[PDB]
């Protein structure tokens, strides 16, 4: 409350640690479907279903444009790119088992670097 604070965390180091996440998952081999943003003019229903799109480019120029407050609203975006693969993607399929993996990846990494 006013004038009563818990100790600071150091966030010094977040906006490159975050870098270094999504270098990591650009870099994977299943990052292929996730890498630029759908195409909506070639999507069929794309558009209309999926109310917030994110792919890792969109999150890469956010990030290089101080676009992210915090860490948190960085893994909230992350966590959204496969949010929407899941709500879009049939579990069986070459995409939905790489949004699954990548998923899995990215919250080792994330508990890893910051928990």
């Amino acid at each position: 409350s006013m004038s009563v604070k818990k100790p600071k965390r150091d966030d010094s180091k977040d906006l490159a640690l975050c870098s270094m996440i999504l270098t990591e998952m650009e870099t994977h081999e299943d990052a292929w479907p996730f890498l630029l943003p759908v195409n909506l003019k070639l999507v069929p229903g794309y558009k209309k279903v999926i109310k917030k799109p994110m792919d890792f480019s969109t999150i890469r120029e956010k990030l290089s444009s101080g676009q992210y407050p915090n860490l948190e609203t960085f893994a909230l975006d992350v966590r959204l790119v496969f949010d929407n693969c899941e709500t879009f993607n049939e579990d069986d399929s070459d995409i939905g088992r790489a949004g699954h993996n990548m998923r899995k990846y990215f919250e080792k990494k994330w508990t890893d670097t910051f928990k």
